[PDB]
């Protein structure tokens, strides 16, 4: 069992492990459970353990980051009559901690709300920020809230029935704090099981990463906008193939590209590491991609690692760019995924 | 033109008088506004002034306050690419504050935004306290945020159109303001039309009230709380077709004589000025068990002006002071 501590600008606990339900503290008011149908039977354990009897289930994924599910859940409470002092338990992925956070930040004007991720990026991304929010037709993460949750729970014993394609997404964003924070251990990855009993550590290690940074600059002014590594081209690539491409995958190919930018900058070799993390990863291939039909998915400012822990944010020569995404292209293509 | 500063928790300005718009700070950044459909005028008067020319048109009453609304603003914002250091503006009364609000407070997480009242109520009532919301089908203000503005605007000339009964609205409110703060000024409405150049003056005061109680007790465990003066039977009346203002009116009356059951100073005689200059709608008939169902509650009680207590009451004492009350009522010709 491994305890964090998140103290700005909110103070909250982190727990990852086996047997954290042990962990939270007893419910002082009502409360309700919105939760992933994929993890139903983890689900009717927290609440079963805390005394929950309003439990909602909803599929997970995109669709549930919707004004219409909003509006079902937000008419859900009301309808139970849950008061300004109720807790809003949230069991499932990075989906639903973001559905779920910003009907806890509105409900009422907001209601404490307790996270407990059952995916690797829900506990190496969603567990520090507050970060939550849904979708518009317009585009991705338009509306929402920054809302801290009172407590995270992450139960390793649910991440066992996690597709073995989802797990590794959350590890790449681990990877990402390892290149950000200089920590050679988070860019161990390969050996990494649902199983692996060292995981817990790791896991650990990743969200402790996304504290510190997040705590020295809550202005994202400084580090804190490093968290966006690997992100500008990502961004642009799961655009183009109209989300069909995880986020975790698209972030794997942005980190290669960082990569090359910091390489053509004269910074260490980095390609290695990133190298082997795509094999590990196996991220699906690519579509046909032009440099000229990425920039309307690209005054802007990269995220540049120069070197594990020394990373750059600034803009690049067009020309720059040009290079390295062909060598991007080349890397990808000596690989089967492009 | 007066100025008022709100500081804590989050500090901005609050403008009341003619020529307001001048007042307000050039944009930074790219804008928005939203407003009430029937107060277009004075809101592309706003646009013309501050070079915004993105403008949205909504209803004006509780029917802006729904989800739909909610969502189709957002994506009318998302449409036209406002970026997060944006501004919205919002022209209207308390409902079009409400949900413009709420959309600045979530759309992008949170973009500033600044009020323009329209309604005497809007400025005595929604100008401090950053609450904002919509409406569910199982309820009013349901879904909301606090959110602050960047600053508050209230130009007097739009009060000009604006219906005696709602003008009357805000100074209820006012009223309500002055017998929470012993402020005798607040007490004299009976005077006050949308013309009166005494009105910048008196809004500005019932303004003060509010800001001095919410900045003196920000997590409402004091002087706060009395802001509900009136309103445990105003709500209970209406939950029970009649408008806020008038329910909030017949409330005061009741509140004054459970004062008097109290020990306190008689404070029917400013109550029953307030209610015959009002005119408000007469009540039909009623008893107390009618209004029980929504009566461990604890009651505003002004024992003097300026001097109120926060306590539950024997359910005894309420029945006696209800069938005053319907005295009181019946002559001034508001019942039977």
């Amino acid at each position: 069992m491994q305890r964090l501590e998140v103290r700005e600008p909110v103070p909250y606990p982190i727990l990852v492990g086996e047997g954290v339900l042990k962990e939270v503290p007893p419910l002082a008011g009502p409360a309700a459970l919105l939760f992933d149908r994929r993890v139903e039977g983890f689900a009717q354990e927290v609440a079963k353990a805390l005394g929950v009897r309003h439990l909602l289930g909803l599929p997970g994924g995109e669709a549930a980051k919707s004004l219409e599910v909003y509006g079902k859940v937000l008419s859900w409470l009301a309808e139970k009559g849950l008061p300004r002092n109720a807790t809003l338990l949230v069991v499932g992925g990075g989906t639903l901690t973001d559905l779920g956070g910003f009907v806890a930040a509105t409900y009422l004007r907001g209601v404490a709300y307790l996270a407990f991720p059952t995916t690797t990026l829900a506990i190496v991304d969603a567990s520090v920020g507050g970060k939550t929010g849904i979708n518009l037709p317009e585009g991705k993460n338009l509306v929402g809230a920054f809302h801290f949750p009172q407590g995270v729970y992450a139960e390793l014993r649910a991440l066992k029935t996690l597709p073995l394609p989802t797990f590794k997404e959350g590890l790449v964003e681990a990877f990402k704090h390892g290149l950000i924070a200089g920590d050679e251990a988070l860019l161990k990855v390969e050996d990494l099981t649902p199983q692996s009993p060292r995981l817990e550590a790791f896991l650990a290690r990743a969200v402790a990463v996304k504290v510190r940074v997040t705590e020295e600059d809550p202005l994202e002014k400084g580090k804190r906008r490093l968290l966006n590594l690997g992100h500008t081209l990502g961004h642009a690539l799961e655009a183009q193939t109209r989300h069909a491409l995880p986020h975790g995958m698209a972030v794997a190919y942005g980190l290669l590209y960082a990569a090359l930018l910091g390489r053509a900058l004269g910074g260490e070799d980095l390609l290695p590491p990133v190298r082997r993390l795509l094999l590990w990863l196996s991220p699906p291939p690519l579509p046909p991609l032009a440099f000229e039909d990425l920039l309307p998915y690209l005054s802007l400012h990269w995220v540049v690692p120069l070197a594990p822990g020394r990373l750059v944010v600034r803009p690049l020569p067009e020309g720059l760019l040009r290079e390295a995404f062909a060598a991007w292209r080349e890397e990808l293509k000596g690989l089967g995924l492009l």
